[PDB]
RNA sequence: GGUCGGGUCGAGCCUAGGCUCCGUGAGGGGGGAGAAGUCGUAACAAGGUAGCCGUAGGGGAACCUACGGCUCGAUCACCUCCU
């Protein structure tokens, strides 16, 4: 239901680097080493290959970012019906 | 007081050599935190091959093997020496 705002955009989880760090491919072609904020790190489990909202850092907004929201399967289908996400983006 | 000659002292300046300090720096090396991406299970009980010290060789990694040593080693049988 929430949508990206400003620098926020859609991303796909690619690899888990441990220590609360993730690898996420964005919808423009940049692989970013993102950090999981503690507020949502203690509530929601996240696996490899999920759609999330990536907010770039105010400094060096090219390789580092944060993950601020994750969607569910029903939300993924709803976005697919709306026309905001495509099969190519899911499959990379 | 000017000019020339002689003797002596002399800050500074140039060249060469030798030590030493500060700023960068391609590349290499371990150390400390973090939390988990990964492969195993070396230690604590006889931890499932008792553990550890010295020296030497080998192995993805904890580690393994040989010679001499210590008890900071468990259980059973026998023997020895004491109170
Ligand atoms: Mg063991
Ligand atoms: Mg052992
Ligand atoms: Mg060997």
């Amino acid at each position: 239901v929430p949508l990206p705002e400003g620098n926020q955009l859609f991303g796909v989880v690619e690899q888990a680097l441990g220590a609360g760090w993730m690898d996420v491919r964005c919808e423009d072609g940049k692989i970013r080493r993102c950090r999981i904020p503690g507020k949502l790190r203690r509530r929601v489990w996240i696996r490899v290959g999920d759609l999330v909202i990536v907010q770039p850092w105010p400094v060096q907004s090219d390789k580092r970012g944060d993950i601020v929201y994750r969607y569910t399967q029903t939300q993924v289908d709803w976005l697919l019906r709306k026309g905001k996400i495509t099969q190519e983006f899911l499959t990379g």
